[PDB]
């Protein structure tokens, strides 16, 4: 393949670090060696995270066209819209964010802390609609894009999670590249990668990047959508389009896309008692925080996989920390005593 | 001087990046070149920050001694106690934190979000209220050995080493850049961050270029504390000179109205910096130093052509305890 | 029967008023006349409500005995415990409250506003998680004599007396209005409210006119509690009859989806009633009985011309723990 | 005087009860007998309070004219706007409220709990401004085809705003008849002033005007005192007061208003706790907590004559406690 053909705008500090999770590994029995690649600490742009890696490939296009505004969308505690807001201010572009409560949840300060609080400080026009206002049905997405034009600007459309976008899967193809370039130094290859998936272009990019060396099925996606079927399909689809985009010379098989469905419950945005125990265990053994919406569910998955001996003894598992920690602020009551 | 003599435990990713703040500089007239050194992005341990750099030199001692518990103290939204809670967890040590409301503030979620929330998830025993002595005692009485970490790590013998290193790091990046920064803006409250810098740059004749921006709103005491720690740290590292009072610069114009409370200028600074650079600052610390730097460039207090290095010390998570203020941005 | 045999400690202003809900009635078709008996405005003690009418029959016993501390239990936004705290203060009694999270609901200020906030201001010892006996024992060991008040005051020998008195009061008021009510709608969870009503109205042949609306989301358990208590109370007051299953009507269609959680119908019912009558109801209890009453009317389940007495038991302060749901109305 | 010349629309249950505060009295030495008249419990309309008593004399006019919308204004945790919202819903009228940040306070749920939460549920169009709204509100109603009835801050600066509490003194006289004695003093919290004004006029009728001890909660003493005086004289002329309101007739203590309007001092807090714990009677940190603080300190300083009977008017305001949850987290 050839990813280098596509321009990458620097929005990160460079390659992200891999750290051993020795204490967690030892705590789980010592039979599996856990590591974490910190995508969550990749940028100075409002905490960055996986979405910021994806954005490096969309901005060149946004810039080539004469776009002066970035337009995106997401739920109230969306990490994506917060990263779009920071990237926009940084690039000197305006930003319009379409938002609605996409979770059956109602914390007293849900729309005023964490991610959304940052996007507002960052200068984004946060168009948060009232409950019952179904933006997706109403197609508010498009009216937002039209309002920018109508106002005299030129919008660049960034869909949910950056995923269903032609360039949305490139970033994580690069992620596989990085991983190989780093395994070169370790003198070994991680047997598995654990990654949280919802809109899909993260794991999709990984799948295309690791297919290139026969490890596509080593990417253990952990659904956090609670709608596994649609999510599995979205990752597959995005992976086949991206594979084509970068000239991979392999057809992505249904078997190349692994998405565990055991740790997504009860719904998108809601943690289960397992998610919570996972967050606390990982944080208390490594000083590494994860959230109740995304990373906490994929940490719950990994720890559970290990505990269930689903990992062949001696394996080295690379946990991809995609970010999302700021969302913890919207679930304060749950952690009031830790 | 000889800093290399003291053991530094790795708790950070490595030297912190220095980024240009091209848009902000342009916004303010372009007569001054602003940059930011990102201490707020130095670690994977619960967001880290300046305190984490300070702690790298205190940890070997805690370890050399048979200490099994890290004990610290700070206000409800203290960044320090949160970084200590994350280092403890990472090191396999227990953590006791003495938190008290050191601010005339009373937000509904003040003690449930941001820093303190992370400390509880990270497993620290968060005690809300001499509480200090009592905590230390309880650890021993419980059959443990505690390592006492004072407020902000500042009144600790090893507390100023971290930032002597910062100065060292800066000369090394200046070599690479092929140039040197003319000034350094840094927020100061407990004091060992600026004291460390003061000593570190006295080494090349730039202690007085370190521009401290008071955020304690009790300038006299803060200035004395930075002075004292700096002199003591200089002695610790074998500096050839005796730190003088003129080596310590502390602007008092941006600390209003009290510690922990932002003024309208603080909020405007936070908004301008975020909206021009995508770099967030908080209403307690960094927003005030950012306010100061901006005001300095604007009043034309920096000579035209200067290169100012803003030390971003962290603190962003505390933004969560000030949600009403920013409800509309 | 003779309720008069039992002492009643005055904790309310006196008989609660009955108001017509002409606007809501008109809005729903004008075929069914709706009224409201305001138990929610029955006392000067922190808003009172139905639990306060219950406590009037219990206090004498606590006093007969030399009790000095009232001890109760309930969820975090329990109305029962707030009223016990207020009754305690007014009596000069200590108060210990056992509060656990009985609801699968998480809101940042859930344990800091509304009912629990008042109980703390009122001086009660609010203990957040058998915690029950533990609390009682702690009182004794402390040197005080506790009076145990079970959840909602319901499963207690004197727990049904208050609402037997309610039926008596209603009769006296019907004599004054010159007409009788055909049905009463009442929210039910721990059961002694409806139980008292069942016993009081069985006396004039209208036990089955008391339309209970389940809010526990555990219909079977709640229906059994109402029956059990109604039988015990009927024996206490000398009712000349057995309480049969036909005497206990409990609608199950409106409790969803769980105890403490409103459904969309609950919310629409709270909004409709507030906007047509200026009478507020809450998302845990009254909003569900109000939803039930509105729906019964809408479905034509009440004969045309019926006069329906809605018993508003209180609970409004709990609205504060559900701020986000109502942020835009 | 003749208050009966003006119609009164029923929004309350009827006369408000007076209760002895025996425990609080004894707690303070037993030298002064304290009582409370419960204006805070006067209505089934979203808790009511003193503003609802005032509204009974304005609504007849709103109705006389062809008004279909009640428009009012107040701070974020305004009690006034909530009662207006409840009264409008009850009357079948629309309601538009102009809420501003009148307090230097920034609690996380300040604009979503308590009074303002109830106004939204009550169906009012609640208009907030990011950190002339009044005229835009009024015009917006006309433009929509309606007819607004304007209700100024606290109902005070209005021609009928003082009648409600003239009647309060009339009510207290009837109750004193049954009591066989007359109260020696009345303690009332004052901010926009027509509550104390109505009282000053009603008690002037029997030479007890200077017995109405207003307790300032505005932190702008001079301005509040002056507004009480003016509203009192205007009201006195409205009802036919046979005497004239003298400057000396308006008593307003300024020692308990601090540090600012909408912000409690530690004395306010102790007073709320003490009163709540000895009587089971709650007061708020903005208004009643301050007048209660006043009455307690007065008693404590022997400022009331031994044996005096002091009537504390509890005006309401308790729902605002939800906006100050952190200071009461441990009680
Ligand atoms: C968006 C996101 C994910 C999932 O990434 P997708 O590409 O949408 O599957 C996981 N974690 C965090 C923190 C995210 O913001
Ligand atoms: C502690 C702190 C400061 C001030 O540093 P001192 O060494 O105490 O003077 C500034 N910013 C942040 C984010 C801090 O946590
Ligand atoms: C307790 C309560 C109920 C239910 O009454 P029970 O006697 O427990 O069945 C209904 N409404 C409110 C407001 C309550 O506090
Ligand atoms: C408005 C109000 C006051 C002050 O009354 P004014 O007539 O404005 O002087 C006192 N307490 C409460 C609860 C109020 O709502």
């Amino acid at each position: 393949m050839n990813l280098q053909r596509f321009p990458r705008y620097p929005l990160t500090f460079g390659p992200t670090p891999i750290q051993p999770l020795a204490r967690l590994s030892k705590h789980l029995g010592g039979k599996v060696h856990l590591y974490a690649k910190r995508e969550d600490c990749n940028s100075g742009l409002a905490f960055g995270g996986n979405k910021t890696r994806k954005l490096e490939y969309l901005i060149p296009e946004a810039l080539a066209q004469g776009c002066d505004t970035l337009v995106s969308i997401g739920g109230i505690q969306s990490n994506q819209t917060r990263q779009v807001a920071a990237v926009a201010a940084h690039l000197g572009m305006k930003c319009v964010l379409v938002q609605e409560n996409w979770v059956n949840y109602s914390d007293a300060v849900y729309d005023r802390v964490g991610n959304i609080q940052m996007s507002r400080i960052l200068g984004a026009d946060v168009r948060l609609v009232p409950d019952g206002f179904d933006i997706g049905f109403r197609r508010s997405w498009e009216d937002a894009l039209e309002s920018v034009r109508a106002a005299g600007g030129k919008p660049y459309a960034i869909p949910a999670g950056c995923s269903d976008h032609p360039l949305g899967g490139l970033g994580f193809v690069g992620f596989a590249e990085e991983v190989r370039a780093q395994e070169a130094e370790l003198g070994f290859k991680f047997d598995y990668v654990v990654v949280c998936s919802v809109t899909g272009s993260t794991q999709a990019g990984m799948v295309v990047g690791f297919a290139a060396d026969g490890r596509a099925d080593r990417v253990i996606g952990v659904d956090a959508s609670a709608k596994p079927a649609q999510t599995r399909e979205q990752i597959t689809r995005i992976a086949r389009q991206t594979a084509e985009k970068v000239g991979l010379e392999r057809d992505i098989m249904r078997a190349d896309v692994v998405l565990d469905e055991r740790f997504a419950g009860p719904e998108y945005g809601l943690p289960n008692e397992g998610t919570l125990e996972a967050i606390r265990l990982c944080a208390r053994t490594e000083g590494m925080l994860t959230d109740p919406v995304y990373e906490g569910k994929s940490m719950h998955g990994m720890i559970e996989m290990v505990r269930n001996g689903e990992f062949p003894e001696g394996s080295r598992v690379l946990y991809a920390h995609l970010g999302g920690v700021p969302a913890l602020n919207g679930y304060s009551f749950i952690f009031r005593d830790g």
